[PDB]
């Protein structure tokens, strides 16, 4: 996509959970299930504001725990998240370090979703005792997502991806250039 970001409507991903998603990089939180996506897919860099992932909805499915290779299941439910946040390259190399020159993370995955614990999404997705998974994602209509958006935390905040057609398309737009 513009800026060299890698923004695809379906693919393979890793998954983790995080806490504290009330002041996220898109500039608006949301009451439903939300996630951060790795920088290369988010479409912005820390401090540059919203990227084109902002507001888009994705169905996530886990099917392997790389830290427990003998575990065969069960896994969690498929959940639909709205992307509100950025998982940056710098802060999280193992999972979100994909760049244009090395577009997979340490688990071989080209995308990563960090699911916010606060609003309940991680409790539906991760079976107890398994905090990192790999699997798949697919972009869906936000008709499949439940919740409401919060108010803008700053000028330029954007969740307009929530009404956009699936990638390829443009809603909030990408900022800057993807990490090399």
């Amino acid at each position: 996509a513009t800026g060299g970001y890698v923004q695809q409507a379906t693919g393979q991903a890793s998954f983790t959970m995080y806490s504290g998603c009330g002041s996220p990089a898109c500039g608006k939180a949301a009451s439903g299930f939300t996630a951060a996506i790795n920088q290369l897919a988010f479409g912005s860099a820390p401090g540059l504001g919203a990227g084109d992932a902002c507001g888009r909805c994705f169905a996530l499915t886990g099917n392997h725990d790389p830290y427990s290779p003998n575990y065969t299941g069960p896994f969690g439910q498929t959940i639909v998240v709205k992307v509100t946040d950025l998982c940056p390259v710098q802060g999280n190399q193992e999972f979100c370090g994909q760049t244009t020159s090395n577009p997979t993370n340490q688990h071989g995955m080209p995308f990563h979703f960090d699911i916010c614990e606060d609003t309940g999404g991680s409790a539906k997705f991760f079976p107890s005792g398994h905090g990192a998974l790999t699997g798949t994602f697919t972009e869906v209509s936000c008709s499949q997502w439940s919740g409401s958006d919060g108010g803008q935390l700053w000028n330029g905040a954007c969740l307009s991806g929530e009404t956009a057609p699936n990638w390829p398309s443009t809603a909030c737009g990408n900022k800057g250039t993807a990490p090399s």
